[PDB]
C-alpha cells in the first residue's frame, strides 16, 4: 500500500459591488469552490461536491457533479458553508470541510489596493491505495 | 488517458469614449491558460486566434506563454481558438468564444471596471 | 508540542497632507497572520495589540479574524502584540513590532504608495 | 513513509520603472515552503537557492526559516533549489524553478500587483 495525497484549495472570492443594489439590498457577489491545487482532472476520484449555504438560499444544499466545483451567489452577510467532498470509489469516506463566507475586505488588503477578497485554504486528501 | 483543464476566454476594457482615428472602443485581450498554475508549454506547440476577417493577419499565432492575443475594436464577434500541441500525433483542439465587450444588465456599475468571459474546457490525450 | 509559524507586521500609508485637527499624517494597520493560510482561531482565543501609551485606550484586542488594528498617527513606535491560546495551560507569545510608517531613500523610492514592515515567527505551544 | 508536500516558486513585482544604477526592473522573492502551515526546520538543515552566476554569492543558503531569498533584476533565469536534511542518511531533493517577472496582457488589465509562478511537489521519507 502507498500514500497518495490528494492536495486542493478551497473557500472563497468576493467583490463588492460599491454600493447597495436597489431591487434586494445585495452588497456582494461571491464564488465559493473546491480546487485541485495542480492542474488535474480531480473528477477522475471525485463524483461529486455539495455545498451546503444558508437557508435562506433557494436550494440550499447544492451538489455540483461535473467540474468546475464552484457556485456563485450574491448578498450582503457572511454564513458558515458545509463543503463535503464524495468519492467514485466506494470504500473513500468523503471529506467534510467548513468554511465562513468571507465578503468584507480586511483593511490590510485594502490599503493594499487589493481588488478583489480572497479567502482559501488548503487540505491534503490522503488516500492508501494497494500497490 | 490525460485530462488537462484550462479556461478560455477574454477582458475587456472600455476606453470612457470613442476613439476618433478608428472609432475603436474597448481594448481587450483573448486568452488561453490552464485552470490551475503548471507549465503548458510542455505539451502546447501553439495556439492560432482566428478573429475577424476584418483585422489585419486574422489569424494570429501564439507560440509561447501566456497564449494572449491583445487588441482593441468596437464590437463583439467570434473568435476561433486552435490548440496545436507538441506531440505530433495529437490531433489539434479547436474552441469558439464570443467576444464580450458590453458589460451585461447586471454588472452594470457593480464596480467591474473589466469585463470578464471566462470558460472552463477539457483537453484529453490518448 | 506543535510549532505554527506567523508573520506580523504593518501597512501604512501617508495621508499626502498633514491633518490639521490632530497633525496626523498616516494610516497604519498592525496585524498577524499565520504563514500559511489556516483557522488560526481554532488554536488561538485573543491577540492583544499594546500601542503607545498616548493613545486612546492604547490595549485593543482581537478575537476573531482578521487579527489586525488600524490606527493613525505621525510617527513610528514599538507594538507590543500579545497571542493568547485556547488551552487556558498556555503562556502567550509576545511578539515586538516596530511601527514603519516612512518610506525608505531606496526601498519605496520607486513611487510606491504604500509601505509594508512584516517579519517570520513561530509560534510554540500546546 | 512520510509524505511531506511543499510549494515552490517565485512572486515578482515591477519598480514602475527601470533603476538606473544596475538596470533593474522587478523584485523577486524565490522561496520553498510546506503545503500547510508546519514547522519545516523540524526535518530540513538546509535550501540552497543557486542564482543566476552573475549574482553575487550566487549559491544562497537559507539554513532557517522562512526559506527565502529577495532579489532584484531585470531577467528571468533557471534557479536550482536543493534542500538538505537533518537525518545525515538522507538524500538531498533538488527542484528547477523558471523565475517569473513580466506579467501577462490579462492579469494587467485585471489590476493584479503581483506576478506569482507557484508549483507542488512531495519529499518522500
Ligand atoms: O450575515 C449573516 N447571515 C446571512 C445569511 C444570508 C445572507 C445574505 O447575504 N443573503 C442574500 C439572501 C437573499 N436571497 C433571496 C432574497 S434575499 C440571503 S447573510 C450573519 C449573522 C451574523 C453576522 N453574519
Ligand atoms: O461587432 C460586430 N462585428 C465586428 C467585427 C470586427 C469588429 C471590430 O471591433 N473591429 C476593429 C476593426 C479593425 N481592426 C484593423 C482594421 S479594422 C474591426 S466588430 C457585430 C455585428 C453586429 C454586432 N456584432
Ligand atoms: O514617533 C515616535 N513615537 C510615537 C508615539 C505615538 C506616536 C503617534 O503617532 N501617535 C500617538 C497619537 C496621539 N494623537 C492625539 C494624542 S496622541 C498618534 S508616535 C518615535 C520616538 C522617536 C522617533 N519615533
Ligand atoms: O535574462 C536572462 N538571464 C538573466 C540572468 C540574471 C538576470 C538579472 O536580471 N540580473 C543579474 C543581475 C546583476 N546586476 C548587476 C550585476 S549582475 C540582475 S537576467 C535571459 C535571456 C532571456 C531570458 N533569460
Amino acid at each position: 500500500g502507498v500514500t497518495i495525497v490528494k492536495p486542493i484549495v478551497y473557500g472563497n472570492v468576493a467583490r463588492y459591488f460599491g454600493k447597495k443594489r436597489e431591487e434586494d439590498g445585495h452588497t456582494h457577489q461571491w464564488t465559493v469552490y473546491v480546487k485541485p491545487y495542480r492542474n488535474e482532472d480531480m473528477s477522475a476520484y471525485v463524483k461529486k461536491i455539495q455545498f451546503k449555504l444558508h437557508e435562506s438560499y433557494g436550494n440550499p444544499l447544492r451538489v455540483v457533479t461535473k467540474p468546475p466545483y464552484e457556485i456563485t451567489e450574491t448578498g450582503w452577510g457572511e454564513f458558515e458553508i458545509i463543503i463535503k467532498i464524495f468519492f467514485i470509489d466506494p470504500n473513500e469516506r468523503p471529506v467534510t470541510l467548513y468554511h465562513l463566507l468571507k465578503l468584507f475586505q480586511s483593511d490590510t488588503n485594502a490599503m493594499l489596493g487589493k481588488k478583489t477578497v480572497v479567502s482559501e485554504f488548503y487540505d491534503e486528501m490522503i488516500f492508501q491505495d494497494p500497490t
